[PDB]
C-alpha cells in the first residue's frame, strides 16, 4: 500500500484538503489528503484514474489511491507524480516566456483539455469528461516545458447512454457568463465543455501576458485583476462579465508579434457570450499546432 510513503513537506492547503510532497521508493510523489467532507471528490477523482484508466501526457499522472476507515477515523489519500516547478500560477510569476516556451505551455494545455473532452469508444475507450475548475492554479508545469491538468475532483462525465450534477462549484473568477447568468443549460453536457473553453481562454490570456516580444512583457495578473477585488463574490463577477460584458484587455504590443496576435484571436473566440459560438478544445489544438 501507500503506507510506505514519507510525507516531507506541505505544498498546498485549502478547502479540498492538503497536498504534500512525499518520497516513495526514492522518488518524489504528490499526496492529496482529502478531508472527510470531500470524500465524494476523492472517490470521483480516484474512479477516473482507477476505472476509466485516465492517462495522457498532459493529465496529472495517477500512481495510487488509498482509503483506510475505522470507527475512529478515516484517511483518504490520492497519490500522483510530483512536479517540482509547481502550478502554472506560481511559475508564471517567476518566469517570462518566449515564442517556443509559450507555445509549448499553451498547446500542452489544449492537448490535455481536448483529450479530456473527447469521448473514446471500444474496450479501451473513455467517456467525455468536463473539468469544471480550469485555472492556472490547477495546471502544473513540467520540467520539460510542458504542462498537465491536475484537479479532477469536480469533473463530470458523459457517455453514449442515458445518465451527473445538480450547479456552480468552480472558481468564481473563472466562471463563464452562462454560469453567472444562470442561463447555463445544465441538462446539456456540451454546456460544461463550453464552460471549460471560457476558463481556458482566461488561462491563455494569463500566459500571453508573460511572453516577451520586442523587449516588452506584462506583469502577471489574474483574469479581471483590474475590475474585481481579491476573492470576488458571485455578484461581483456577474456585474463585470454579464452586465458590463467586460473581457480581459489586449495590450497593443500583442499585435506587433505573430504568435501573440494568433493567441489574441483564440482567446476572443473562447469568450463569446453565446457558448455555442465558442471554439472546441480540438479546434484550439489544431490552430495552436499550426502556429510557427
Ligand atoms: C496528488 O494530486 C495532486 C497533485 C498536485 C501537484 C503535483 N505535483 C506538484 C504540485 C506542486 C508542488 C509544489 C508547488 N509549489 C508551491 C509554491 N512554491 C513552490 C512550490 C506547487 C504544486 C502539486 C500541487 C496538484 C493537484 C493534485 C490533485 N489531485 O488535485
Amino acid at each position: 500500500v501507500a503506507r510506505d510513503i514519507t510525507l516531507l513537506e506541505c505544498v498546498g492547503k485549502g478547502r479540498y484538503g492538503e497536498v504534500w510532497r512525499g518520497s516513495w521508493q526514492g522518488e518524489n510523489v504528490a499526496v492529496k489528503i482529502f478531508s472527510s467532507r470531500d470524500e465524494k471528490s476523492w472517490f470521483r477523482e480516484t474512479e477516473l484514474y482507477n476505472t476509466v484508466m485516465l492517462r495522457h501526457e498532459n493529465i496529472l499522472g495517477f500512481i495510487a489511491s488509498d482509503m483506510t476507515s475505522r470507527h475512529s477515523s478515516t484517511q483518504l489519500w490520492l497519490i500522483t507524480h510530483y512536479h517540482e516547478m509547481g502550478s502554472l500560477y506560481d511559475y508564471l510569476q517567476l518566469t517570462t516566456l518566449d515564442t517556443v516556451s509559450c507555445l509549448r505551455i499553451v498547446l500542452s494545455i489544449a492537448s490535455g483539455l481536448a483529450h479530456l473532452h473527447i469521448e473514446i469508444f471500444g474496450t479501451q475507450g473513455k467517456p467525455a469528461i468536463a473539468h469544471r475548475d480550469l485555472k492556472s492554479k490547477n495546471i502544473l508545469v513540467k520540467k520539460n516545458g510542458q504542462c498537465c491538468i491536475a484537479d479532477l475532483g469536480l469533473a463530470v462525465m458523459h457517455s453514449q447512454s442515458t445518465n451527473l450534477d445538480v450547479p456552480r462549484v468552480g472558481t468564481k473568477r473563472y466562471m463563464a457568463p452562462e454560469v453567472l447568468d444562470e442561463t447555463i443549460q445544465v441538462d446539456c453536457f456540451d454546456s460544461y465543455k463550453r464552460v471549460d473553453i471560457w476558463a481556458f481562454g482566461l488561462v491563455l490570456w494569463e500566459v500571453a501576458r508573460r511572453m516577451v516580444s520586442n523587449g516588452i512583457v506584462e506583469d502577471y495578473k489574474p483574469p479581471f485583476y483590474d475590475v474585481v477585488p481579491n476573492d470576488p463574490s458571485f455578484e461581483d463577477m456577474r456585474k463585470v462579465v454579464c452586465v458590463d460584458q467586460q473581457r480581459p484587455n489586449i495590450p497593443n504590443r500583442w499585435f506587433s508579434d505573430p504568435t501573440l496576435t494568433s493567441l489574441a484571436k483564440l482567446m476572443k473566440e473562447c469568450w463569446y457570450q453565446n457558448p455555442s459560438a465558442r471554439l472546441t478544445a480540438l479546434r484550439i489544438k489544431k490552430t495552436l499546432t499550426k502556429i510557427d
